């Protein structure tokens, strides 16, 4: 059907939308701290703290396999990503800073994605 294609060619403008607000959120951590998923090698006991790990490549996944079906989905993986640094890292450490100023950093983008997204449908 000729629906299903007009949500298709939504679905990918949205999807285009949260590429360019992935790429801003991710330009505020240039020590790139939450590039890559947490290493299980590196910290085997981390599933023991934190049930749901995030990080950007594994949002670029989800993102680029359109599986993010609104702003609060993946709104939703960002927080996670903050959540869980804050919770695993004490509040004396580069890493629990880091995701302070990428939370504060982040809400004039995801203000502005919220208002582009709502007006475009």
């Amino acid at each position: 059907s000729m629906e299903q294609v007009a949500m298709e060619l939504r679905l990918t403008e949205l999807t285009r939308l949260l590429r360019s607000v992935l790429d801003q959120l991710q330009d505020k951590d240039p020590a790139r701290i939450f590039a890559q998923p947490v290493s299980l090698k590196e910290v085997p006991d981390y599933l023991d703290h934190i049930k749901h790990p995030m990080d950007f490549a594994t949002m670029r996944k989800r993102l680029e396999a359109q599986g993010y079906k609104n702003l609060h989905e993946f709104e939703e993986d960002f927080d996670l990503i903050i959540d869980n640094c804050m919770k695993y890292n004490a509040r004396d450490t580069v890493f629990y800073r880091a995701a302070v100023r990428l939370r504060d950093q982040g809400g004039v983008v995801l203000r502005q994605a919220r208002r582009e997204v709502d007006s475009i449908g």
